[PDB]
RNA sequence: UCUAAGGCUAAAUACCGGCACGAGACCGAUAGCGGACAAGUACCGUAAGGGAAAGUUGAAAAGAACUUUGAAGAGAGAGUU
RNA sequence: UCUUGAAACACGGACCAAGGAGUCUAACGCGCGCGCGAGUCGGAGGGACGCGAAACCCUGUGGCGCAAUGAAGGUGAGGGCCGGGGCGCCCCGGCUGAGGUGGGAUCCCGCCGCGCCGGCGGGCGCACCACCGGCCCGUCUCGCCCGCCCCGUCGGGGAGGUGGAGCGUGAGCGCGCGCGAUAGGACCCGAAAGAUGGUGAACUAUGCCUGGGCAGGGCGAAGCCAGAGGAAACUCUGGUGGAGGUCCGUAGCGGUCCUGACGUGCAAAUCGGUCGUCCGACCUGGGUAUAGGGGCGAAAGACUAAUCGAACCAUCUAGUAGCUGGUUCCCUCCGAAGUUUCCCUCAGGAUAGCUGGCGCUCGUCCGUCGCAGUUUUAUCCGGUAAAGCGAAUGAUUAGAGGUACCUAUUCUCAAACUUUAAAUGGGUAAGAAGCCCGGCUCGCUGGCUUGGAGCCGGGCGUGGAAUGCGAGCACGCCUAGUGGGCCACUUUUGGUAAGCAGAACUGGCGCUGCGGGAUGAACCGAACGCCGGGUUAAGGCGCCCGAUGCCGACGCUCAUCAGACCCCAGAAAAGGUGUUGGUUGAUAUAGACAGCGCCGAAUCAACUAGCCCUGAAAAUGGAUGGCGCUGGAGCGUCGGGCCCAUACCCGGCCGUCGCCGGCGCUGGGCUAGGCCGCGACGAGUAGGAGGGCCGCCGCGGUGGGCGCGGAAGCCCCGGGCGAGGGCCCGGGUGGAGCCGCCGCGGGUGCAGAUCUUGGUGGUAGUAGCAAAUAUUCAAACGAGAACUUUGAAGGCCGAAGUGGAGAAGGGUUCCAUGUGAACAGCAGUUGAACAUGGGUCAGUCGGUCCUAAGAGAUGGGCGAGCGCCGUUCGGAAGGGCGGCCGAUCGAAAGGGA
RNA sequence: UCCAAGGUGAACAGCCUCUGGCAUGUUAGAACAAUGUAGGUAAGGGAAGUCGGCAAGUCAGAUCCGUAACUUCGGGAUAAG
RNA sequence: GAAGGCCCGAGGCGGGUGUUGACGCGAUGUGAUUUCUGCCCAGUGCUCUGAGUCAAAGUGAAGAAAUUCAAUGAAGCGCGGGUAAACGGCAAGGUAGCCAAAUGCCUCGUCAUCUAAUUAGUGACGCGCAUGAAUGGAUGAACGAGAUUCCCACUGUCCCUACCUACUAUCUAGCGAAACCACAGCCAAGGGAACGGGCUUGGCGGAAUCAGCGGGGAAAGAAGACCCUGUUGAGCUUGACUCUAGUCUGCAACUGUGAAG
RNA sequence: GAGUUUGACUGGGGCGGUACACCUGUCAAACCGUAACGCAGGUGUCCUAAGGCGAGCUCAGGGAGGACAGAAACCUCCCGUGGAGCAGAAGGGCAAAAGCUCGCUUGAUCUUGAUUUUCAGUAUGAAUACAGACCGUGAAAGCGGGGCCUCACGAUCCUUCUGACUUUUUGGGUUUUAAGCAGGAGGUGUCAGAAAAGUUACCACAGGGAUAACUGGCUUGUGGCGGCCAAGCGUUCAUAGCGACGUCGCUUUUUGAUCCUUCGAUGUCGGCUCUUCCUAUCAUUGUGAAGCAGAAUUCACCAAGCGUUGGAUUGUUCACCCACUAAUAGGGAACGUGAGCUGGGUUUAGACCGUCGUGAGACAGGUUAGUUUUACCCUACUGAUGAUGUGUUGUCGCAAUAGUAAUCCUGCUCAGUACGAGAGGAACCGCAGGUUCAGACAUUUGGUGUAUGUGCUUGGCUGAGGAGCCAAUGGGGCGAAGCUACCAUCUGUGGGAUUAUGACUGAACGCCUCUAAGUCAGAAUCCCCCCUAAACGUGACGAUAAGCGCCGCGGAGCCU
């Protein structure tokens, strides 16, 4: 009582049936897998960016 | 915190059996109880047990006198409604 | 119906009627509707007071939410702006109440083009999403401050990672509807089994008790008698006797062979002939004993009531079933999978995929986002085909040269070889998430703004390839079915091969009809609402059979098995001086070829290619589909015309779907859940969803409904309506109830289930009414005589009877009269039928009495207990000085006046 | 289970009859085909049939004779002829 | 040898054998007589001895105790002996016998006999696939509804059928079922689920029926007993898993009195 | 004694194998992926270094050399792209490396999260890149949290160990104990992980044509059969008859392969019986060829009309043997044929023996005994009524079409002839019979015989005789009629076109030629006659009832 082993005969239509789908490009991707030093300093980047402000209202002055 | 190795004690509670009632968005004679009827009857098995089928003339029997064919069932008229 | 495949020589279905299969309760999830809403609900109970067991009111105990997290001790969720100060990296004050980036329906404003309408310029940005902070709990790393009456192994906080079903101005709760997965009998029907309790030894197996029965003959044992022989011991002969798991054989009991008869029988084991045994381990009745995992067995798993390799009965029990079978109205729309992973899985599930439903976030003139089974451009990837081995590895042929090697060549190869190397194919990119200019943050990086990343301001569309197109929400949320596939081109593995087995890719079949191939699940064409006209595809146009009934074109071919077109349904190697082409050569008018120098013009050889032919043998008679066709109806090359598919074009109608559709501004109109307009579209199994003014039963409403002047039901060569489910009307029949509309509750729709119950067919006036010799004549009664009765004749049983009486069993069958309806398988004047009466007389026949095997109380013992064990074993004498030792029951064949 | 006539014969065998009983066994008439079931015969050959002498047939009573191999001395034995 | 063997039994001062007592009862094997009954005690099993493992209870030790440790340490196992007319084999290597057998694969063995002809039969031969001695070997009169070979006799078994009789069938009067049945019923070929009756192309096809018949309907009769599957069973068996009645053994209790070592 | 278990995959199942958890090369068709009990292999380990780092060094092999010393000992030089080695299978990678050697070592340590691969994108296993510690090494840059890369491994529960702490040990406190958190290990190889021996023929149930045994279907390896080429055989001569080395086919009477149909069942081996079919012809008919003188035989052609037998053994098909014969050819039809038979084999349950298993049991080893059911239904076939439309009815005929039938042999004669040296030894016509078959038939012979015809006879009965009866036909002798037997007897048949083949004329092709056009002979084959049947076919002819037939275009009308 054998029986068929594998198969991939109507596979592609059945992912083609709804279309082979990519993952929706979103700006500002996740930052999963980045080098952890990276991401301290990174996070202290933006922790102390708003230290800087009353500069950026000066220099955009002059413009 | 209680005082075992002694006892008693109603109510609220349960009830498919029985007795007597009221009811139904239930079933309507192959349905509803097996059983609407001489149903746990007929019938079966040595026995323990198994277990049916089967309700309806009309409002009122007024259920057809009488005549005639046939031995008779069974018919033809007549008659009741 | 299962299936890859069914008209199947696969299964179910003779026929009709009624019944007949997805339910209900609990709990869960999502969607939807309703109420209230950081709440929400009385679902216990209490109180008002026919239908009222309702409804009304109160009660928030409690449940579920509002807080999470850790194993636990436990602890436990506020962001931002402004100013000052500290300059590390986090103090103070104030104003507020969830931040920042990108996107964002809607709203707001400016300007322009016309207080309306379009351009691009900004803003507040919902929900949501991407991302980055922030906070709470667990845990880890690095740590230097702080708090106190219970200063300690005390309790607090920081910084940076990380775990969590968190917080980040709640969304739940109650109720109802639907679907999905569950547990319950669980869609219906079905096991082989298992358990508890009980009933059977009238069959049979065996022991016991008490009875009964078993012709006629054969051989003829021990004992005995007599006569003989012998010197004796002892022997011999005749007769007698009547022994035995002896022989022939009847009854009886068995059951060999015919593998006979029968085999829907006389019979759920019989009949005939034949056969075994028939004084014995024989046969048999009755009374007793042993009871189901037990009994009993001269042993066959035999037998234990037609049941035995574990009886029967009822219950547990609607036992379970990954396995078969069946699973009931119409329509509209969408529409599969036999593949991935895991599984004591491989007839099955879980999971992913494919499906459907429900939506939701947006877009919806150009424009811009966004999208793609496709090209283009740019740039990468690969090691297959082919090639190569005078290159590596491996294999391999032949010579040559120099001195078996060695050099230079040469032949043939690789799938597990390769220097090379495609075609097809895979990945990425083709801008505003950009470019450009100027700054800011950092604790990372460091010779040095040096990097890097993040952030801020400003400026710049020619959107920065072609084409098509609406997208997004981890392609949201729930989700059925499927998880046996099969076939074809190409590629490809095993196999001699296979209508074989196993893959890749795409299409197809399955799920699919249609035209064509005669025919046929897959091939060719083309996919499908209902029609009209037209035109085609593939394929055809002698006739069957629509179309060449053209004065079609050119050749090829004769077949004493001609040939006749994808898949495709019989041919090969090798041959032909059949015929027709072509190729390469060779002789010849200084005269060849062939034939006897004559002859006088071409000839010969090899090879190749078409058609035909040989090669070519199978069994029922037969297959270009058939007829038949040979100036073609054959083969090849083509032309014009013609034939028709559910395909294409145009038109009508129906439905679905889509319109940033239209209309509240009324002769008609607007049941807005309506009406109207426009465009496209239409296959379907499993499956999903919606609609039904389809149908059935019952309820609350409602129609001042319907009905003896005729309801329901039923019948109809009556009239109709609807695409359909169905419905209305008329007639006939019927005789008392019935129906429409809005809601509500289901035991709501049948052709199947070797369905259930009931009824009826063909078979069919058929099988059959055939075991045991046999009836006939006359008469009588009578409507009626092959069957009754009487008489006569002829026969049978032939005393181990077809005779005369009992036992067990039956229970009025006995007897008389009467009936002829049903029964007595023909008939019947007859009956063991039916109806009405009658009939069984005991001291001395049996029961009754006795105990036989047995059974069974008392004492006693056991046992949870109903009870069981036990038949002497205890103060056991109810009589007339007593012995008894075991009450009682147990024989209609024992005992017994 | 009980009673059990005559003839034939060794016989309660088979066959015939008497006493007694019965009407041919849940039907009849006509016909006499095949094929059956049951019964019987068959010339010549005699198991050539067939898995196989299956079935059938031969033999049979009694009387007078005659009776081996083998043997457990009993038998074989109704040997056989 | 009865305080027993064997067995029943839920249970007792229970019950059977047993109204018994070794010439008995119980459990097995072999299977009259005659004739023999060989070898192996390793394995398994039974049985018989007294020198590692060994439960509970009891004793000792440590510890606050629970607990732990130690010593002691039953039966059984292990060790040892016996046993094969125990299972078995031939630790022993098949002895006496027997055979191509009811036992021989090769095989229709070889030889003789039996017939014209013999895979049969018989007598022999035996390195016997895979005979063999109470898992009994060999023989054997009588006996056998046992298997087998041949001969005589006999016969319709046959060559080779025929005829006769009885009851049926058949016909009639009366009476009157059942299985079965999707629809049904003439074929060839083709295709097809690869053996059509129906479809395709042909052959062709004429009411209603009787008696026969056994080709067909892959005829009927029965949800194949063969084969496989199922995480379906049952009967039986063991060196299967897990238990158990029974039985053996140990401890304290019922269990008292006294002496001695 | 009770309960339960006794894996799965699988070209059925079992046995075998593990294709069951993994790895390499290939298959795989140039991304990845991709199956089979596809191919070639590996794995349940090994390593305190064979881990880590640094430094130096260069291998396999070859040439030339150098006491013993040689084809291989060690020393030296030169060449040496790795042709060595790197623990193992394979692939890849690797040269002042990753190899070899040496000296310092324990990054094979303590942690958080992310990622890759198998993937559902779960787990495990194994990997990748960081980060925070603490270290090793090197002068340092760096490198290292195992092995150069691709394999070398394991959930819950439970036990055990280590570590940590405001963790619990339940009204508090202390100490034991127990529990918990976190990280290891003890293992499930059926490797995402039950706790597991059989037997069943005494078997049971649910099913399955998803799946075996029997037919058919595809395939033809095998079997059978037949070509082609021509080495050679045939004294010589390849092809009279053969055919090596090769090679191309056919057949479905072998077997295998496959598993498409059937497991709510297609009765299954042989024989018997019986019909038809095939030819790959054994015999007969007509021919061609020879290593054909005759005879016998061999090869080949047209050709299946006709025939292919009787027996011993065996269940057997198949073989073997005895004879006979013209020959004793080969097959199909569901391996034709079980509601046709027969049960011998096989193929339930009983039983024996051998081998096997401890056992129950098994054995395609042997042996013995073992229920063979139903037709009356539809077609088919066999016969029997009848139906058909021309008025009824009858006689006498025609005839489509269908069936079809004869066959083989012997003796005599030719003829001791032809032929041959002989030995031997035919043929045509003719003649006499026979075999098998067919259709008849009973005079004769045989058989049956219930004319129950006539005798004989047994038992019984009728009083006896006489005459008879009964015994399922009492028995027996003979036997009419009838029926019946190669067991008696009779009869069995003519042509036509042609096949094979041999020829004529005669081209193609000045010749030749059976062929191309045209002609001839020509057969057991074919067709037909003869023969049997007689159609929804029919001709001639007779007789045709107050009814009825002809004749008045009867003369007018009604239905179809
Ligand atoms: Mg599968
Ligand atoms: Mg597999
Ligand atoms: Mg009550
Ligand atoms: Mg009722
Ligand atoms: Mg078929
Ligand atoms: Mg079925
Ligand atoms: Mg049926
Ligand atoms: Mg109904
Ligand atoms: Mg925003
Ligand atoms: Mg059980
Ligand atoms: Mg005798
Ligand atoms: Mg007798
Ligand atoms: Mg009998
Ligand atoms: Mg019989
Ligand atoms: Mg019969
Ligand atoms: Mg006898
Ligand atoms: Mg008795
Ligand atoms: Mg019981
Ligand atoms: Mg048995
Ligand atoms: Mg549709
Ligand atoms: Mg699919
Ligand atoms: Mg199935
Ligand atoms: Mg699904
Ligand atoms: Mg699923
Ligand atoms: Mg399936
Ligand atoms: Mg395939
Ligand atoms: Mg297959
Ligand atoms: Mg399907
Ligand atoms: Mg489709
Ligand atoms: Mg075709
Ligand atoms: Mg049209
Ligand atoms: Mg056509
Ligand atoms: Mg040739
Ligand atoms: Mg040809
Ligand atoms: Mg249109
Ligand atoms: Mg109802
Ligand atoms: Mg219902
Ligand atoms: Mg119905
Ligand atoms: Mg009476
Ligand atoms: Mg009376
Ligand atoms: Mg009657
Ligand atoms: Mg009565
Ligand atoms: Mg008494
Ligand atoms: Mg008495
Ligand atoms: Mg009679
Ligand atoms: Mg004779
Ligand atoms: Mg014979
Ligand atoms: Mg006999
Ligand atoms: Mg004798
Ligand atoms: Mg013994
Ligand atoms: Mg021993
Ligand atoms: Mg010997
Ligand atoms: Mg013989
Ligand atoms: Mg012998
Ligand atoms: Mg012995
Ligand atoms: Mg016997
Ligand atoms: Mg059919
Ligand atoms: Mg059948
Ligand atoms: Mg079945
Ligand atoms: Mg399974
Ligand atoms: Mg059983
Ligand atoms: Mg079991
Ligand atoms: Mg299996
Ligand atoms: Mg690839
Ligand atoms: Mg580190
Ligand atoms: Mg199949
Ligand atoms: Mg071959
Ligand atoms: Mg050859
Ligand atoms: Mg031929
Ligand atoms: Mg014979
Ligand atoms: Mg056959
Ligand atoms: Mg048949
Ligand atoms: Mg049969
Ligand atoms: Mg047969
Ligand atoms: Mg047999
Ligand atoms: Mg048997
Ligand atoms: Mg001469
Ligand atoms: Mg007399
Ligand atoms: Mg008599
Ligand atoms: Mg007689
Ligand atoms: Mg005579
Ligand atoms: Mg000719
Ligand atoms: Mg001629």
């Amino acid at each position: 009582a054998k029986s068929k082993n594998h198969t991939t005969h109507n596979q592609s239509r059945k992912w083609h049936r709804n279309g082979i789908k990519k993952p929706k490009s979103q700006r500002y991707e996740s930052l999963k897998g980045v080098d952890p030093k990276f991401m301290r300093n990174m996070r202290f980047a933006k922790k102390h960016n708003k230290k800087g402000f009353k500069k950026m209202l000066a220099n955009n002055a002059k413009n």
